[PDB]
């Protein structure tokens, strides 16, 4: 339901990738003869930390005003905002961040430090198992980083677990853990409300089929939230056992 | 499945705002020769405060009787309430208030203190990334009143954390902070209440669409109930051990 | 579906109210020539306390048998049941009792003290913004119910709120709070069930709008009970942070 | 979408039940014409300890080999368990059984010790009111019997909220009613997932209606879990509350 | 959807088994003149500790790169991972595990030790009472490790219920009932997102009906979790009344 766009219009140079979905699950590079629509979007991969890149983040009229500083770093908390056609999207995972904007064209993201979630969704479309529509993509991002938080989560809950196997811990540790913690849950909560936000609002380029997806994830990463608040309610309740052994 | 209006007959002169939706995501301030259906809602937003706006409140037709007293400041509990094709919602933020009264024609806003909420719609709609419907601008509304909630609420949070952190408090602080929560948890849950009802009525000016959003923000400002009634329980438990660090 | 009335077989004298809807949301007392069907239910209010009324409860064809017994006085527990075309449901409030068998046709309610909830929905059919078919009127009833239910808790909460600033409270104020607590679960619980229930069994009158609407209102009333239980740990917490003095 | 049967081929002697149902609300006694299919279904209800009973168990043709020993009392926790065409079903309440198994065309149910619920499922059939299709009756049954399981939980809360008015209880007391808690949840836990599964696998004999009931049921089983975990968590600080009033003395 | 298979090209010589569906509910030796569909899958239980069989499993084109080496053994965690066509789910149950790969044409599935769960479905195959697709086949495998996890968890709270009874248990007892139930939390956590998943994902050969069902079976081993923090939360608390009733001696 949109303009078809020239392979050209989108060409940057130290571009870290450049992308043109075939739509059966895999990629090329995007050379100036390829056309742009729904059924092959194009994926730019920005470093907004490189000249080329983040000259191209500020000029470029392929961006409403409005992402342009957000795109280049301005944002922290997790959310969806609705630039009418287009979609910003902060995220963040593990604290890396990583900023979109995306309508059913086009996806173009730009993060500082590496995010290991990104490479996944490479890995899989250099190989041809990976998306198809710029809303599968989506998916599979968000799938990737809470992939991650579950995983990060168990290996805190790991800890706090031996520790709860007591010879007391060596100073100051159990606040190291608390501090991640509680760093874990004041941005994976407001991401929760991203994801679970997603699997409502109806966008073009998401299927009914994509937002069940969503709502997996959302209600995935909200189960993570309770575990977190879990771990935390027993390190305030370990820093007690621990004031007391050492009284007696 | 509304009648038409005139420009005119909702012509109000001090009237904070009093723009037609273009129904592509922008407005323009309401001429005399302009026509008012679903499709160009009218969205007036008064200030109960002022002359010509409380008069016009009290007598223009364009209100049933019960809406009048509250729209003009009677209400204090958030609450939808349904006055056969139209709809009078009280809504709560931060404690300030805002009544509203809307049928798929027309929205009519009333608040005494300004609400950043409501600033943001029109920022949107000068812009023109606002709404389109009545029923859009609804939620885009009460996600506003929510994303307000659900920051101030990571504000308590957030000093609550460092209270735990424990070098007792400054007197009578941790009351302040249960006040506050208490505060907010006493208008947050029967406002959750009413995203929630309004995700289940079916009204004329709400899409299936719409619908699912108001159950996102009644579902997210519940849970943010669920984080306030967290911080509530443990500055009981603070001021439990603060009265053994004073024993 | 069901056989349609004439307006005089249902004609009780001292009957509280006695109305007909008009399907618009208003009302006009029953005549002996009106006709009663879907679009236009009749709504009698009993209270079985009087002559007339209890009697014609005890007589009148329009009703089963089992019926009979509980409309007038006979139950307790909140309780949707089934008599085939009809329904009995029996519902508390602030403890208050209602009880009513409805099909398509009409709605008969009895009560013996007061319900505050039931006027809402004549002084809005009086006004014109009431509802329209049984189902509708089923729904206002239970939303008022709960509003009711709703708003109570609050002033519970309220109270055990300032308790909680603590000076010690009056003996035996903890007690009349904490009973009122579980008079309230007794009873708003399996009234929460009923709600849940009719928002799944189709009945003929109700729209997959209404059952949308019980579901609200069960959902609701669902996590009323939530804040009771919180406010009831609180007042065994209270209790010994109070032998504590 | 089964085959139709000969009113004889499921005729027992000493059946406790053996009804037709009319499809319209109740019943009629088995005559070896009448004939047996989705709208009319046939309601054997036996008592797997009389003779007849238990030997027309074993024998008739009308069950497959597995159900046979479970119909005959073989099962305890509660669970639906599919035989193709036929499901198997064993329930509880209050512990008092009941195995039964059905398709579209009949429902057989044993059972040993009598169940309330069962009965109230004839005085409504007597009477009228009662069910039209095996799903229904499957319906009814189940909310029946978690009726029952909702009061008998409020009666153990309601003497559970007597003992927290606390002069201390009678010796050994706390434990018979934590024992009782405890076996209601040892049984009413799996019987919820039963009801649950119930109300998704999608069998021929019910209705999307009816498994909207499930659901309700389920649901509706499910809180009272919740209300036991309570009141059994509640017995466990009583316990330690009196372990105190008998430390202080 | 898919293209049609000839019996030979899926023969492995020690194969536990090599069974085509009939779509009826049972099963029959794959022979090498069969065809293999949607209609009739084909379902290969390897053991990939065996030689024919681990060799089959590297070489065999009827898998993808990646496949191969994590049904060889490679994975530890649940998961499910989509292959395009295919799907690589690993599960794990009571810690045993088992993976299989499975597109809508076959189930080719690897375990070391044996799985009581795949038994229950031979068993139910070779009596006809068994799946039918391949959707089919994986909720009753589901359905199983479920069935296992919820009994094994009220075994665990069996002993915790009768510990709180309460002389003082046997020395690191407490401990090693702690260790169980957070090595099941540890798997039953990821275990039940991927049911979850799952029932959200849209596969070709799972229907709607399929979807309810990975439903009902997450939402349940959802429930057993919640079961298992109760008892590990209780253990903790158990701990400390038991160096509580050692201080005072
Ligand atoms: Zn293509
Ligand atoms: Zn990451
Ligand atoms: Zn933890
Ligand atoms: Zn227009
Ligand atoms: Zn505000
Ligand atoms: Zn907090
Ligand atoms: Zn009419
Ligand atoms: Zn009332
Ligand atoms: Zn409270
Ligand atoms: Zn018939
Ligand atoms: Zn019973
Ligand atoms: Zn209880
Ligand atoms: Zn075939
Ligand atoms: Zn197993
Ligand atoms: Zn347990």
């Amino acid at each position: 339901h949109m303009e078809a766009i020239k392979g050209s219009d989108v060409n940057v140079p130290d571009a870290v990738f450049a992308w043109l979905l075939d739509g059966r699950g895999g990629v090329k590079p995007l050379e100036d003869n390829d056309v742009i629509d729904s059924q092959h979007p194009c994926w730019l991969h920005l470093n907004y930390t490189h000249p080329d890149s983040a000259r191209w983040l500020a000029s470029t009229p392929l961006l409403p005003n409005n992402v342009r500083d957000a795109l280049a770093g301005e944002s922290s908390r997790p959310r969806v905002s609705r630039m009418g056609e287009g979609t910003l999207i902060t995220l963040r995972c593990i604290l890396v961040a990583m900023r979109l904007y995306m309508d059913e064209r086009f996806i173009v993201s730009t993060r500082q430090r590496k995010v290991l979630a990104l490479d996944d969704v490479v890995s899989d479309l250099q190989e041809g198992t990976g998306p198809v529509d710029c809303g599968g993509w989506l998916v599979d991002v968000c799938d990737a980083l809470t992939d991650h938080a579950s995983e990060f989560i168990e290996e805190l809950h790991d800890k706090i677990i031996d520790l709860e196997d007591n010879q007391i811990p060596p100073r100051g540790f159990l606040a190291l853990l608390r501090k991640q913690l509680i760093v874990m849950r004041r941005y994976m909560a407001p991401q929760r409300d991203v994801y679970a936000r997603l699997a409502s609002e109806r966008l073009p380029w998401m299927s009914d089929d994509h937002r069940r997806r969503m709502q997996d994830i959302a209600d995935r990463l909200g189960r993570g939230l309770d575990e977190i608040d879990a771990c935390i309610a027993r390190t305030g309740i370990m820093a007690d056992e621990i004031a007391q052994v050492m009284q007696e």
